[PDB]
């Protein structure tokens, strides 16, 4: 048992709410909240910005050291750091961003790294300003992802297209 109300349960580890991350995350505290990172940890917009504003920036300010250590990520990679005042851990995703013409089969790569977690609270990887398609970016969570994974979708109308097309 953990403590994420209302969501739909799509398949046996695959469950789905329309929820603004930053919220959920505040309410929730859970061990791990993923962010829909890119290879250079530069929070600006979508769920990244949305994610380090909530921080009041001590996540860029813990990111820009991490990347003057080791260099950036690897598209399909990640990273953990500090959930600061939202989780225990965050855990930096880099899904391919279609903007910048990256292979979408890096989708599924970027999905894999959920599977060294056993409990996560996420975004649809690559959705948003990333530029890929929601629909298609479900169906690769639940096709790749094994652990238990509660997916926040922000805007209603796209939660509702995704529920009444899932397969
Ligand atoms: C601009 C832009 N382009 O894409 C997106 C995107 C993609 C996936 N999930 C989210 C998302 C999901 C749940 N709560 C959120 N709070 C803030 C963002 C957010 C946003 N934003």
């Amino acid at each position: 048992v953990n403590s994420f109300s209302g969501y739909l349960k799509l398949t046996d580890n695959v469950y789905i709410k329309n929820a603004d991350i930053v919220e959920e995350a505040k309410k929730v505290k859970p061990t791990v909240v993923v962010n829909a990172a890119n290879v250079y940890l530069k929070h600006g917009g979508g769920v990244a910005g949305a994610l380090n504003k909530a921080t009041n920036n001590a996540m860029q300010v813990e990111s820009d050291d991490y990347i003057a250590t080791n260099g950036p990520l690897k598209v399909g990679g990640s990273c953990v750091l500090s959930g600061h005042n939202l989780a225990k851990h965050c855990l930096h995703v880099v899904g391919p961003n279609v903007n910048k013409g990256e292979d979408i089969q890096l989708l599924k790569s970027a999905y894999e790294n959920f599977n060294q977690h056993e409990v996560l609270l996420a975004p649809l990887l690559s959705a948003g300003i990333f530029g890929a398609d929601p629909i298609h970016s479900l169906r690769v969570c639940v096709d790749t992802v094994r652990t238990n994974v509660y997916l926040a979708v922000f805007d209603k109308n796209l939660y509702d297209k995704l529920v009444s097309s899932f397969l």
